[PDB]
């Protein structure tokens, strides 16, 4: 959260809805992509405790089926006025009724020969969302380094998974099963995973490891691994080739041919996800550790902070043994910022840690990374 993820927490906390999930938006030039009506996909989801970030496809709706237009967004309904950590911003929510979507539903019907972006998304697996309601700016507001920021800046949004097939329908009940086209079931996921990894060759191990820590430091080449992963696996056939530690990694999963191994390239396609979630700052810090021990620790705490937010709907509070750390704990800790990057804030005095809903999803990730790239080294 460096400058504008600030006042952004503050719009969705104060006036959170407790209709469905309110997903914030990252960065302030992105902002024009997540309006009303709007296309996201999100990559394949092998999981239930997460799912990584939302990507703009750079398309609307309207382009997807017959007829062009979408329609047009309804429901100004204006959240008067929030508080700030001026100092006097009125926001706005913008929704679209599922009457419209419904006419709409049965007034356009899809479009089939669309094969550039619906068969390049298919060919991975990924799913398929259309936002639905959306939270934006009608002041021009000036904040303080001083920041303008426009009248109609999007903030936050809802979004609604859309299944594909013969009929075409909007999700506005997240069905976190449906495909597009407890803390004990989480060890039993990340162990499950970390199964199919004990039985691999020593050095195959730590070159994986310090070709992730290389992509540690370099998104892209993670996103395109990522990518070529999904590709190949719920697909088969034939990968191309990678560069970089991308590409070495990449190597180490086809087999004379370019065809992956299920068996072995899931769960690199599974830690990657883990990955995927992580603050940009956060990962980076998590590349020098990979080499150590220092690992177990780290997940020894977050297992805590896990184990003792149960239930996982309250915001509640855990205390942490410090002493494990064996370093001073403190707002230059390691420990200390993967958790502060991860959503949550801290104390020195017990209870150390203030355990939100809001980053179940981000903490969950941060256990598994450091599951299984711990469980790389034994």
């Amino acid at each position: 959260p460096s400058a504008f993820e600030k006042v952004v927490k503050n719009v969705i906390k104060e006036v959170s809805g407790s209709r469905g999930d309110l997903i914030p938006v990252d960065s302030l030039r992105n902002s024009t992509s997540f309006r009303p009506y709007c296309l996201l996909n999100r990559k394949f989801s092998s999981s239930r405790f997460w799912k990584p970030r939302y990507s703009c496809v750079n398309l609307s709706i309207k382009d997807i089926l017959e007829p062009s237009a979408v329609s047009d967004v309804v429901d100004g309904n204006i959240q008067g006025r929030v508080m700030l950590s001026s100092a006097s911003m009125n926001v706005c929510i913008l929704r679209v009724t599922q009457k419209t979507w419904e006419t709409m539903q049965h007034e356009r019907h899809l479009q089939q020969p669309e094969n550039k972006i619906l068969q390049q998304l298919r060919s991975r697996g990924d799913d398929l969302f259309v936002v639905t309601e959306v939270l934006q700016t009608k002041e021009e507001v000036q904040i303080t380094k001083m920041v303008t920021i426009p009248a109609g800046s999007i903030l936050a949004f809802r979004v609604a998974q859309l299944l594909i097939g013969s009929k075409w329908d909007i999700l506005l009940v997240s069905d976190e099963k449906q495909r597009t086209f407890d803390f004990q079931g989480l060890y039993a996921e990340v162990k499950a995973c970390s199964s199919e990894l004990e039985s691999l060759e020593m050095e195959l191990r730590q070159q994986i490891l310090v070709n992730i820590g290389k992509i540690l430091q370099d998104q892209p080449s993670m996103e395109a691994l990522e990518a070529s992963l999904g590709q190949g696996l719920c697909s088969g056939g034939q990968v191309e080739p990678l560069d970089g530690p991308a590409g070495c990694i990449l190597e180490c999963l086809v087999l004379d041919s370019g065809e992956l191994v299920p068996e072995l390239a899931a769960p690199i396609f599974y830690l990657l996800g883990a990955l995927a979630v992580l603050s940009e700052t956060q990962q980076q810090l998590l590349a020098k550790a990979l080499e150590t021990t220092v690992l177990s620790k780290q997940l020894e705490l977050v297992k805590h902070v896990l184990e003792q937010s149960t239930p996982w709907q309250e915001q509640s509070s855990v205390s942490l043994p410090t002493v494990l750390l064996g370093d001073c704990w403190d707002e230059k800790n390691p420990t200390w910022v993967l958790l502060e990057e991860c959503g949550l804030r801290l104390q020195v005095e017990s209870p150390q840690v203030h355990w939100e809903p809001t980053s179940l999803i981000p903490t969950s990730a941060l256990y598994a990374s450091l599951f299984l790239l711990s469980s790389l080294g034994q």
